[PDB]
Protein backbone atom coordinates (compact mmCIF):
# COMPACT_ATOMS: atom_id res chain seq x y z
CA UNK A 1 0.00 0.00 0.00
CA UNK A 2 1.31 3.16 -0.48
CA UNK A 3 -0.43 6.89 0.23
CA UNK A 4 -0.57 7.06 -3.74
CA UNK A 5 -3.84 4.69 -3.56
CA UNK A 6 -6.55 7.77 -2.73
CA UNK A 7 -5.59 8.04 -6.53
CA UNK A 8 -5.86 5.08 -8.07
CA UNK A 9 -9.34 4.19 -9.89
CA UNK A 10 -11.80 5.70 -12.77
CA UNK A 11 -12.21 9.08 -12.42
CA UNK A 12 -15.51 11.18 -14.52
CA UNK A 13 -15.75 14.57 -15.14
CA UNK A 14 -18.53 16.89 -12.97
CA UNK A 15 -17.78 19.91 -13.52
CA UNK A 16 -15.27 22.42 -14.82
CA UNK A 17 -14.64 26.41 -14.28
CA UNK A 18 -12.62 28.50 -16.42
CA UNK A 19 -11.19 26.10 -18.37
CA UNK A 20 -11.73 27.80 -21.70
CA UNK A 21 -9.73 31.29 -19.97
CA UNK A 22 -6.70 28.32 -18.59
CA UNK A 23 -6.52 26.98 -22.57
CA UNK A 24 -6.24 30.59 -23.97
CA UNK A 25 -3.54 31.34 -21.49
CA UNK A 26 -1.57 27.96 -22.67
CA UNK A 27 -2.21 29.04 -26.06
CA UNK A 28 -4.55 26.82 -27.43
CA UNK A 29 -6.76 28.14 -30.85
CA UNK A 30 -10.10 28.70 -31.63
CA UNK A 31 -11.62 25.31 -32.74
CA UNK A 32 -9.24 23.16 -30.01
CA UNK A 33 -10.89 25.03 -27.25
CA UNK A 34 -14.27 24.87 -28.58
CA UNK A 35 -13.71 20.85 -29.23
CA UNK A 36 -11.44 20.30 -25.63
CA UNK A 37 -14.13 22.23 -23.35
CA UNK A 38 -16.70 19.99 -24.84
CA UNK A 39 -14.99 16.93 -23.49
CA UNK A 40 -16.31 15.37 -20.49
CA UNK A 41 -13.24 12.14 -20.11
CA UNK A 42 -12.80 9.88 -17.98
CA UNK A 43 -8.80 9.95 -15.70
CA UNK A 44 -7.54 5.96 -14.92
CA UNK A 45 -4.77 6.33 -12.76
CA UNK A 46 -3.34 3.16 -11.91
CA UNK A 47 0.12 2.23 -10.18
CA UNK A 48 2.48 -0.73 -10.89
CA UNK A 49 5.38 -0.13 -8.64
CA UNK A 50 6.65 2.46 -8.65
CA UNK A 51 5.42 3.46 -12.48
CA UNK A 52 1.93 5.87 -12.02
CA UNK A 53 -0.12 5.61 -15.01
CA UNK A 54 -2.73 8.48 -16.00
CA UNK A 55 -5.26 7.83 -18.73
CA UNK A 56 -7.82 10.80 -20.42
CA UNK A 57 -10.00 9.34 -22.47
CA UNK A 58 -12.82 11.32 -24.59
CA UNK A 59 -14.25 11.94 -27.68
CA UNK A 60 -11.50 14.33 -28.67
CA UNK A 61 -8.36 12.83 -27.89
CA UNK A 62 -7.18 9.57 -25.73
CA UNK A 63 -3.50 10.68 -24.06
CA UNK A 64 -1.79 8.80 -21.66
CA UNK A 65 1.03 9.11 -19.36
CA UNK A 66 3.75 7.05 -17.10
CA UNK A 67 6.35 8.46 -14.73
CA UNK A 68 7.90 7.90 -11.90
CA UNK A 69 7.64 10.75 -8.96
CA UNK A 70 10.49 12.85 -9.02
CA UNK A 71 12.06 12.02 -12.50
CA UNK A 72 11.32 14.41 -15.60
CA UNK A 73 9.69 12.86 -18.74
CA UNK A 74 8.45 14.20 -22.18
CA UNK A 75 5.05 15.09 -22.74
CA UNK A 76 2.75 15.69 -25.74
CA UNK A 77 -0.44 17.46 -24.55
CA UNK A 78 -3.91 16.97 -25.51
CA UNK A 79 -3.37 20.36 -27.58
CA UNK A 80 0.05 18.76 -29.01
CA UNK A 81 2.59 20.85 -27.06
CA UNK A 82 6.02 19.21 -26.44
CA UNK A 83 6.65 19.77 -22.83
CA UNK A 84 8.81 18.71 -20.38
CA UNK A 85 7.07 17.76 -17.21
CA UNK A 86 7.54 16.64 -13.65
CA UNK A 87 5.68 15.09 -11.50
CA UNK A 88 6.05 15.25 -7.61
CA UNK A 89 4.22 14.49 -4.20
CA UNK A 90 3.80 17.35 -2.41
CA UNK A 91 1.82 17.22 1.14
CA UNK A 92 -0.43 14.63 -0.54
CA UNK A 93 -0.84 16.74 -3.70
CA UNK A 94 0.03 15.70 -6.89
CA UNK A 95 2.04 18.42 -8.34
CA UNK A 96 2.56 18.24 -12.37
CA UNK A 97 4.80 21.03 -13.61
CA UNK A 98 5.05 21.51 -17.76
CA UNK A 99 8.15 23.67 -19.32
CA UNK A 100 8.11 24.32 -22.90
CA UNK A 101 9.10 27.68 -24.84
CA UNK A 102 10.37 29.90 -21.22
CA UNK A 103 6.50 29.32 -20.06
CA UNK A 104 5.27 26.87 -17.05
CA UNK A 105 1.87 25.69 -16.30
CA UNK A 106 1.22 23.77 -13.43
CA UNK A 107 -1.61 20.83 -12.73
CA UNK A 108 -2.30 19.79 -9.09
CA UNK A 109 -4.26 16.92 -8.54
CA UNK A 110 -5.68 16.31 -4.95
CA UNK A 111 -8.41 14.34 -2.84
CA UNK A 112 -11.22 16.53 -0.97
CA UNK A 113 -14.11 14.37 -0.16
CA UNK A 114 -15.31 11.99 -2.28
CA UNK A 115 -14.01 13.94 -5.22
CA UNK A 116 -11.05 13.90 -7.00
CA UNK A 117 -10.05 18.12 -7.64
CA UNK A 118 -8.13 19.00 -10.63
CA UNK A 119 -6.71 22.90 -10.40
CA UNK A 120 -4.67 24.05 -13.56
CA UNK A 121 -2.79 27.52 -13.50
CA UNK A 122 -1.06 29.27 -16.49
CA UNK A 123 0.31 33.05 -14.95
CA UNK A 124 -2.80 34.57 -13.37
CA UNK A 125 -5.39 32.09 -14.37
CA UNK A 126 -6.92 29.06 -12.36
CA UNK A 127 -9.24 26.54 -13.59
CA UNK A 128 -10.81 23.87 -11.63
CA UNK A 129 -12.12 20.62 -12.80
CA UNK A 130 -14.01 18.00 -10.46
CA UNK A 131 -14.06 14.21 -10.75
CA UNK A 132 -16.06 11.54 -8.93
CA UNK A 133 -15.45 7.65 -8.62
CA UNK A 134 -17.11 6.34 -12.04
O1 LIG B 1 -9.01 17.70 -16.41
C1 LIG B 1 -7.84 17.50 -16.83
O2 LIG B 1 -7.28 16.36 -16.71
C2 LIG B 1 -6.96 18.52 -17.43
C3 LIG B 1 -6.95 18.82 -18.77
C4 LIG B 1 -7.87 18.18 -19.73
O3 LIG B 1 -8.79 17.41 -19.42
N1 LIG B 1 -7.56 18.50 -21.04
C5 LIG B 1 -8.13 18.06 -22.24
C6 LIG B 1 -8.88 16.93 -22.21
C7 LIG B 1 -9.36 16.57 -23.42
BR1 LIG B 1 -10.38 15.04 -23.66
C8 LIG B 1 -9.15 17.18 -24.57
C9 LIG B 1 -8.41 18.28 -24.63
C10 LIG B 1 -7.89 18.71 -23.44
C11 LIG B 1 -7.07 19.88 -23.62
N2 LIG B 1 -6.35 20.51 -22.69
C12 LIG B 1 -5.72 21.53 -23.33
C13 LIG B 1 -4.79 22.51 -22.70
C14 LIG B 1 -5.22 23.03 -21.37
C15 LIG B 1 -4.16 21.98 -21.48
N3 LIG B 1 -6.02 21.50 -24.62
O4 LIG B 1 -6.88 20.46 -24.85
C16 LIG B 1 -5.91 19.79 -19.10
C17 LIG B 1 -5.46 20.35 -17.70
C18 LIG B 1 -5.92 19.21 -16.71
BR1 LIG C 1 -9.33 13.36 -22.67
Amino acid sequence: GSHMDAFVGTWKLVSSENFDDYMKEVGVGFATRKVAGMAKPNMIISVNGDVITIKSESTFKNTEISFILGQEFDEVTADDRKVKSTITLDGGVLVHVQKWDGKSTTIKRKREDDKLVVECVMKGVTSTRVYERA
